[PDB]
């Protein structure tokens, strides 16, 4: 008897070219799956078989002009071959030409998308609840505060007080912290800066716990994936067929009240969700971020999730129902007993062997699965680590405090205070002056850049940027030129921003009146000595120019962040903002400035006490 | 057989031009509903037909001195067109020229407002968990226990008082702030007072904080108004119509008491709240942060709410009823075909899934889109930014304080 | 000319009969829409007319078997009148036989549900986060350290101990507010008992403030139904239309996606959603408490809000368009002068005018639509309102306190004391083991009963109900008998709950043997007033015995609470429990053994000075 | 014309007798699954048919010593039947006397267990929001500050050493717990170290208590086993099939490496974990509060699931494959018209629209149904049950402290 003639296709894992296909000859230049089900069905029957490729690379379809069939439906039909081995799907328009056996595998319509991955979160994640622009401006209210509980206690009269700035510092820092005090103030105005900081504290605190529980809440209300009722209800995640399959012709012949809607979005959806083949298919995938879902058949989708770089995920249960199955001739005497072989492979479990083989042994994505079943929700060291880092940089430096005052009170034991007062208070002075007087005139204080983006390239093209003070505006890629008008030669919603940097003028004109005024009586009390009041009336024209700025802040960045608030937000267009060197120069006055009126304290007080 | 010219009028999404109009010749380079609605009226009355727009671009109306009528009327009269398939408004004067058919759609005149969004807080706007009637009932108590705790500890000893009238406000300010306070009373009258004020305050701090993660979590945005009575009823926000058609001429011989007050408003009010053209009305009410509403009709405002950027929204109901129609001349052999073919696509439901084909699912935006889309923040420093003026001003009295308290120590 | 008959009607407010209708004769026995309607197209048209009523009482419709029509579209037709002004809908049947004008009225589907109503606050629902059984326990353990860090801190070599019970009950009560403390132990002894209890009040009263934020946030995520898109994505409530009629016709032939599932869910439910007729529709939402909703015509639905006793409400918009117009016979002459009439009065507003003057001016529910706009969400003082009645009555008997202490100073200043702490000493443990005692003999627990709901008429019930003890069981409702069977004697849950009531078994059975050492060796103190130790040991064993009854009680409620919980819930089942008298007594029991442990310490102290 | 005569066989939801079938008589008597296939296929096919239940009540078999088949096989060979419309496996004895069509439903073998459900809380539950690397380095740095704070207070004076190496320890304990202190520090090296362990405490306890308004307000539940691979890896639930068919021969003879070890398993397990019908292996299931696993077919697990009182779910992915088919005499002329109609039916989406009306739309609960209820709950005793007995084991223990210090007091 001769030998039969068996047609195949060239797909992986069912058959595959073999690495030493140049110097083989005959049947074994093949491996895979359906070679390996080819010599199974061969021991059954009992015959000898020539294994062939099909010419065109198709599985089989009718010309609607020519009424031919091609591919491996084709070589049935006309006679040049015997036998069909390879992934055929039963259809009725195949069916009516050939015979198929029962179906050796089961399969449908899937759903592929990216495997969530792990990021983890920053060392400094705890501080998220709040802005950093509330935490600056906490450090600045907590020296004001401590400050003026200095002055308002060490009068000229005072009895027996014991506020100095020492005591006020550490006072004011158990109150923030709700660990209460050692010793409380007892003056009537005392009392009334050591209330409204207790009141301070206590909005501060209730903020931070409430919106840390709400970034747990939300984060914890997300839920992924897991079926296509999820698909359809849910469009920030797009999702696509290929552009001409089978696949796409299920969802629109479709009458199911589920699929009717998927169609629907897909019919009208701009840019083009549909690929044009699979491995375009797989690669936006991989690149989207977790944006697109792919849809495709469910054994491909589960030979890719076991490749590398280990990347995809299967979820979901299939859509349809189809099957597999061993093609012969319409009347041929091959057609009983290949029918016959293919449920005694089924029944002793040869079918699921192979396929665990193929798919699963030379998976290179090893135990991949074992992987999926690890999920818990609390907080880790991950989330808290900044937190116990701070812990062990505040021990390290009061390690390094004990030993230099160690050594420093034992080289003491075995007017030069006055004199050095007098020469630190002048200097903190200039230097207060000139880097406010710096800031003013000078015109980098606030970077705005406004830009769109450039889809499914991941890249921004900017359109506006520049550069403003408080009267002068210089455009750093305004008409791609280094124009300068000022606030009052207008031209949208950065038109609104400037407007409001106008708004917060007055404020540091009224701290740099206040210095020179404190400038003048702080060098003709150097230059006499007598009449001592200049150094005490000097020190509260600096205490006052301090406070007089703090308002000037706070109401400048709250005019800047609600201007952000107003506008309509878009997928495509970005806004950033981002401060100068001239906003620094004003933070950092503030601290020369007020550190400049308590030493002049000091001066009064050593200076009236020697007359 | 004979062709059967069909006029319309290009307005969307009722007749739009295709992308590649110049390759395509003839009924291939329109669409829209009113093509929709022209191919399944001429399959029920068995016809062919040719669309044409009409040369004028209006809608119809009559000259006053020359009495012709212009444009899709025009041509019904004066036998250039056979059937009129358009929004054509089923008014009285042109019932006495031509005939319509029942109405198709049926609309009205509704209201145009922003949508709300987050908006600027206010300097106050910490204290909101907590109405106002308990802010002032705290500071009532805060008063009547150091009154009672004061009372208390004179009459009744157990040495010297340290619980006088000023140090009794100071402890009970430090039990209700968390803090510590440095003297205790000893005595069984004097421990009840602070014992249920320790327990007063543990309730209170914690449905504070309780509050604002309800506020924080679930983001509910309310609009300012709902019908057209509370537009009458405010002034702080402006309203206007067109400045020519039949919207204004709804505000001016309408008799109702709520209508006639809208009038009077719109009439006398500078600067003018009336626009020139469609898009320059909903171009004020995008640029104006929610203080201007425009009044237009309701297929319109449905079709501007799914359009891109998604700004706008319609609220309330309909103010009147009016219909569109189709038309045909007087005495044609197609009116009554036409008549029954409109009942018979209303009662199997073809009216409701074309309107719903082009209105909702080619929005750009759809009820879901922007339904998907959640985020938290942070607590930017306008939100707490009216803590930090109680701090500095309660800085700036602290001093004033202490200089009058040496001069009354000076004159003693 | 003659006069035009026209035929009508009744329905409200369309056509009523007016109050002297037996009285009078003629057009004026009616009165209502249609006959104010009546009155201007007779005017414009000019004619007579004479008003009658239909005698059938139906619109209008074909027999299938007999091709005749009946109600008013049967007097047209076959010749009985002459026109027909009623509610009259548009349809494509009774368009083809006689002659609809324009319509004057436009309408469709809407729905009806019951007005959302304000139910006013508990006064103490500020308790509400934590369960009863908390606040409780959280009494016995203040009562516990209390006592504890008073003897652990009088021991008989104490120096300078302050720790007095008066003492000890403020440390307590301070440590557990979070208020601080004016002293602190100083022992390594008073050292742990202040460290345990400053950690159980850390979790306590994180967890007051962490539960009551998961009330108010599921609360604020509770929105309502405003479209017929949340209707049929939300299954708790109920909703069904009339059983025949226009209204379910819509929804059985439908095609669009949205009204298909809603016709899915009224074709399968049980029992039925489909009513009779309009008042029994109605009905069912007044009663059903905001769990039914009702489907009819836009202005039926807008009329019955504007009546009494004022509590349904429409919302959403209508799902179709509708229209109703005036029929005329085909081929009459009065067919061009009425639809010219109609389209007269609509732009004069005068059809506007009508329908304010029937539907809203004759409204009974006075201007109802005024009381829709207010909504808020904070905290009121209903809320809040029974913290403050602790606090007034915590001032008031601070008052009844300073005045009789103030009076019994006064009468003293111008071994009593051990013999009056030796007699109240006796009294309390004679109390404490007798209460007791009465306590495990009896068997009046715990009560639990069983029973099933009745659907539609607001009834429960019940099917067993019983009363439990440590060794016997006593059915109350059980076999409708008193029939008695120990836990041995078994025969669901209820079998699992009486097991868990024998493991608590052992914990008060140790501390009634306690008390049992204790009374034994403190009357023979009594007796033999030489040998002091035996007062000091004698209060050891009343302080152990509290403390080994604290844990059986804890160890019992946690037993049973559990049982309730890991059972299966049903919406048709209720389940409930509640304590006894002999847990009352077992509770007064540790309340009289830790105050007799106390005075045991005094006599000791008392005495021991003495000798 | 020849009336075709159907057999089947009773058994849930696809074929059932409808509630009045005492006065209906013939094909009005039956409804369900199959009956419907029936209608399909002979409006396609073109015939009339009546349906006949099987008399013997079983699916069919062959007698090893009277080779006799009985069932709904025995009807189809030896003439008493013309096609069996029914739930018939196709296998391979059966395939060599009768003909199948191709398959019109496909399933496999599953897994049912018990839904999981709000369980008992652990004694030391309320250390949840933390987890377990986080309290010891909360124990670790309290150890750390303390010594720190000991070492910088004692060479370093500023009189009496208030702080030792036991008054640290207690220094620390009160900053943790929110709680004062009595003595504070007085060096700039000491206050250092107690200003960084006050902000430390601040974020722990404000994220202990942010954490558990997480959980208590979202309520998320896990199974515990969710692939047949992790019933072979544990020992805590049992599992059992039933004790006579085809889904104990599958696990008694297959060498998969999975398949067999779960064969060991079950061989040797006492108790017997095999039932001796279907509602004996559901009722285990119900009662054993979730350490039973029952394994079925996956059509019937899909319905059990569908019924009251819904307590019972499906995990996994089935364990094998076979399907369902249409059995015809072999040498019948019914045989390919009845082949081309189930490939006709499955491709128009007809065989999946009545899958999801007897399974789904007649279900006593849906997805829905149990999604639209949640509440929200007082926390009960159990769950803080654990800290109430570090308590009094705080309370015992502090007693025996107070006994040996004594003894060290007598002796010294």
């Amino acid at each position: 008897q001769k030998t039969v003639v068996v047609t195949t296709i060239l797909e992986s894992p069912y058959v595959m070219m073999k690495k030493n296909h140049e110097m083989l000859e005959g049947n074994e230049r093949y491996e895979g799956y359906c070679v390996d089900l080819a010599a199974e069905i061969a021991k059954h029957c009992g015959f000898k078989y020539k294994l062939t490729i099909v010419g065109d690379g198709k599985y089989g379809a009718r010309d609607a002009d020519t009424k031919i069939w091609n591919g491996m439906v084709g070589e049935l039909v006309y006679g040049k071959a015997d036998i069909a081995i390879a992934p055929l799907t039963i259809t009725l328009v195949r069916e009516e030409v050939i015979d198929f056996s029962k179906p050796f595998m089961s399969l449908g319509i899937s759903i592929m998308i990216k495997k969530p991955q792990k990021s983890k979160p920053g060392v400094f994640s705890f501080l998220d609840p709040l802005a950093y622009e509330i935490w600056m401006c906490i450090v600045f209210a907590y020296i004001g505060v401590s400050v003026v509980l200095f002055l308002v206690s060490r009068f000229s009269p005072y009895s027996t007080n014991e506020f100095g700035i020492f005591n006020s510092l550490w006072f004011s820092l158990g109150a923030f912290m709700q660990q209460g005090c050692d010793i409380s103030p007892r003056s009537l105005s005392g009392r009334i800066v050591g209330g409204v900081w207790w009141f301070f504290t206590l909005i501060i605190i209730s903020s931070y716990t409430a919106n840390l529980a709400a970034f747990l809440t939300v984060e914890r209300m997300v839920s992924p994936i897991e079926s296509a009722e999820d698909l359809s209800k849910q469009t920030e995640i797009a999702y696509g067929t290929l552009d001409s399959g089978s696949t796409k012709e299920f969802f629109r012949r479709s009458k199911i009240a589920v699929f009717d809607k998927m169609w629907t979005y897909m019919r009208s959806a701009e840019p083009s969700v549909f690929v044009r083949t699979t491995a375009e298919g797989v690669a936006r995938v991989r690149k989207s971020k977790g944006k697109y879902a792919y849809l495709l058949e469910s054994t491909m989708n589960e030979y890719i999730e076991q490749r590398k770089p280990c990347d995809t995920m299967k979820v979901g249960g299939n859509l349809d129902s189809k099957g597999y199955g061993i093609a012969t001739p319409k009347g041929s005497s091959l057609g009983t007993p290949v029918n016959l072989a293919v449920l005694k492979l089924s029944e002793q479990g040869v079918l699921d062997k192979l396929k665990n083989k193929w798919w699963y042994d030379k998976g290179e994505c090893g135990a991949k699965d074992s992987g999926s079943k690890e999920k818990t929700s609390a907080l880790s060291l991950s989330n808290v680590a900044g937190v116990f880092y701070i812990l062990v940089g505040g021990l390290g430096l009061a390690m390094l405090v004990a030993l230099i005052e160690f050594c420093y009170k034992s080289r003491a034991e075995a007017a030069c205070g006055r004199k050095a007062l007098t020469l630190l208070s002048s200097v903190f002075a200039v230097c207060g002056l000139g880097l406010l007087g710096i800031a003013v005139s000078t015109d980098y204080w606030l970077y705005l850049e406004e830009g769109i983006i450039l889809p499914q390239n991941q890249s921004t093209e900017v359109k506006m940027s520049l550069h403003s003070g408080l009267w002068r505006v210089c455009f750093l890629a305004g008409e791609e030129r280094g124009r300068c008008f000022t606030i009052e030669y207008v031209m949208e919603s950065t038109v609104n921003v400037l407007k409001m940097i106008r708004s917060a003028t007055p404020f540091p004109l009224v701290s740099l009146f206040f210095m020179f005024i404190g400038f003048i009586l702080s060098n003709i009390g150097h230059i006499r000595p007598h009449r001592t009041i200049l150094a005490f009336v000097s020190g509260i024209f600096f205490i006052l120019s301090g406070l007089s700025l703090v308002v000037g802040l706070v109401l400048y960045i709250s005019s800047i962040n609600d201007e952000m608030l107003n506008r309509t937000k878009d997928a495509e267009t970005y806004f950033n903002y981002k401060y100068g060197w001239s906003f620094a120069f004003a933070a950092i006055s503030f601290l020369l400035t007020e550190s400049a009126g308590v030493m002049s304290v000091y001066l009064f007080m050593k200076r009236y006490t020697a007359e």
